[PDB]
């Protein structure tokens, strides 16, 4: 395992130092996100939770392509807030049910260290 607890104040420096393979120790899954919502990084612990692949979403757009039921003010709304502010750091709880069972899940948005990329961290509730 990579020991880092979900919802850490300094994980976006933790996280900074892995590589796709690091990130795929982690407890938790985590997504990482450029400003436009297309998939940069996308963990193992994540495909587990949802069922996707990694290695094929890598590329499509999150909100558009993978996750629809995202595209709502409570979700989509706070990250593209978030881009457009420089600033994010929210966590919720809600419920992912695109093509797969109703999972519940905590989210947890932070904007990653470097200048234009976000991380979606995710784990069941
Ligand atoms: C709703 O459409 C949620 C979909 C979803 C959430 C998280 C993922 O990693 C993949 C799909």
């Amino acid at each position: 395992m990579e020991h880092v607890a979900f919802g850490s104040e300094d994980i976006e420096n933790t996280l900074a130092k892995m590589d796709d393979g690091q990130l795929d120790g982690l407890a938790f899954g985590a997504i990482q996100l450029d400003g436009d919502g297309n998939i940069l990084q996308y963990n193992a612990a994540e495909g587990d939770i949802t069922g996707r692949d990694p290695k094929q979403v890598i590329g499509k757009n999150f909100f558009k392509d993978v996750a629809p039921c995202t595209d709502s003010p409570e979700f989509y709304g706070k990250f593209k807030e978030g881009v457009a502010s420089g600033n994010l750091n929210t966590m919720f709880e809600y419920t992912f049910d695109y093509q797969m069972t109703p999972t519940k899940v905590k989210v947890h948005m932070k904007k990653a260290l470097s200048g234009d990329s976000y991380w979606v961290f995710v784990k069941r509730v």
